[PDB]
C-alpha cells in the first residue's frame, strides 16, 4: 500500500520517528532517514540494512543539510513524504534559561526544522507531503517549558505559511501534536496522571497519524491532528 | 487614577503603537521609561515630552543592552506595573528565498530578543502588574512571504502562556493583542483595505486602547489573547 511511494524521515532511529520508518518500510516503501547519533545510525542499518537509507546528519548545522540535499538528490531523486520528526527539550523555568540552551533548542527544533525543509521541498512530487512532528505544547503554558513550547508553536507556523505557499505545487503540509509518549520514568508517569485517557501514547500511534496525514488525507492541509490522549482539547478532569 | 503612581516599561515605545500606549499613559498619569532603535525617532520623543518620560535607545537584539536597559530600569522606575513588549521587524520573501541571515535578524528581535528583556525586566514587576505583548494577525494561519515573522509571533505567544503559567504565583498576569492592518509601502495598506472584513486598516490608538485594557482593568484575564484586527483573524467569510 506504500509501493513507489519515496519518503524522507528527519530523525527516524529512535521512537516515534522509527515507528513511521518501519510501518514505511512493511508497506513497500523507499526510505531515507536521519539521526544525531550514530550508534543509532548503526543500529538501524544492522536491522535494516539495504531495505532503508540511513544517514548521519545533524539537523542544526547547515552544512549537514546541504549533505542531505545532495543524499537525497542522489538517492531518492524525487520524494513523496517529508516527515519531520527531530525535537529537543531543556527543562528549566523561564528565569533559568540561558542563551546557550535557548539556542540549542530553537537550532534544532525551528531553523533545522525550517532550512531540512527549504533544502528538501523541490525534491517533493506533485501530490506529495509534508509532515511536521509537533507536540502538545505548542499550544498552552507548561512551566519548565517555554523555550520547547515555543519552538514547537513556531515550527506549527510554519507548516501553516508552507501549506499556502506550497498550494500551487499541490503539495499538503500538516502537523501531528503528540502528547505524552512512552518511547525520564518520572515522567511517564506524570503523563499517566494528567492525560485524560490516563495513559501514555504509543509511537506506533503516533506513527499511523503521520501516515494517514501522509498519504490518505488528501483533502487535508495546514492542518493539526492531536495524538495526547486528550491533554491538549481541554477536557475536565 | 488614571494610571497615577503606575509605571510601564514600553519595550519599542518610539512609534506606531507602541507611542500611541506611550501617550495614554503619559496621559493618565503613569510614570514611562521607554525604549526605541532609532536615535532620531527617539529625539523627537524627547521634544514631544521633555522629562515626562525617560526614553532610551536600546537593541532587543542585543543581550548585553538588555542588561544596561535592566540596570536602568531598575535605577529610573523601581519597580513596574505594566511591561509592554512591542517588538517586531518582518522581512517579505516566498520560503525558498530566506537567507540564514534575515531569519536569524527577524527570530532575534521579534522572539530571543522579546524573551530575554522579560527575562531580565519580570523581576521588576510587581504583584497585581502585567505583561501585554504585541502579536500580528500573522501568529496563527499561513501568509504567504511571512513564514519567519508568523513563525516568530507564534513563538512569542507561546511564550505568553508559559510566563502566564509560571507567573501565576506572584500575581502577574501576561496577554497579547493581535493587530492587523494597522496603519503607521501604500501596497500594503491597501491590501489592508480589501481583505480586511471591516474594509480599513486600524489606528495605533485603536491598538494601545487594546494593551492598556489588558494593562489595567483585565484583572481577571492571563493567557489570553485579544484581536485588534477588523475580524481579519477570525474566519470571517468576505
Amino acid at each position: 500500500n506504500y509501493q513507489g511511494k519515496k519518503a524522507i524521515v528527519i530523525g527516524g532511529t529512535h521512537g516515534m520517528g522509527l515507528a513511521t520508518v518501519r510501518r514505511l518500510v512493511e508497506g513497500g516503501a523507499e526510505v531515507l532517514l536521519t539521526g544525531r547519533n550514530e550508534s543509532n545510525i548503526a543500529r538501524i542499518r544492522e536491522e535494516f540494512g539495504p531495505r532503508v537509507h540511513a544517514l548521519r546528519s545533524d539537523i542544526a548545522d547547515l552544512n549537514e543539510i546541504a549533505v542531505l540535499g545532495a543524499a537525497a538528490g542522489q538517492t531518492l531523486g524525487a520524494i513523496d513524504l517529508l516527515h519531520i520528526n527531530a525535537g529537543v527539550s531543556e527543562l528549566e523555568p523561564f528565569d533559568q534559561v540561558s542563551e546557550a540552551s535557548y539556542d540549542r533548542q530553537f537550532a534544532v527544533n525551528t531553523k533545522g526544522a525550517f532550512f531540512t525543509v527549504q533544502r528538501l521541498t523541490p525534491l517533493i512530487r506533485e501530490g506529495g507531503s509534508i509532515v511536521f512532528t509537533s507536540s502538545v505544547a505548542d499550544e498552552g503554558g507548561h512551566p519548565g517549558m517555554s523555550v520547547y513550547s515555543a519552538s514547537k508553536a513556531a515550527l506549527v507556523s510554519f507548516a501553516s505559511v508552507l501549506a499556502a505557499e506550497l498550494l500551487p505545487r499541490g503539495i499538503r503540509v500538516n502537523s501531528v501534536s503528540p502528547g505524552f509518549i512512552d518511547t525520564r520514568a518520572e515522567f511517564k508517569t506524570l503523563g499517566d496522571n494528567i492525560t485524560p485517557m490516563k495513559r501514555n501514547g504509543t509511537a506506533d500511534e503516533v506513527a499511523r497519524a503521520v501516515l494517514f496525514l501522509a498519504f490518505e488525507a488528501t483533502f487535508t492541509t495546514g492542518a493539526k491532528l492531536a495524538v495526547d490522549g486528550g491533554l491538549g482539547q481541554k477536557l475536565s478532569t
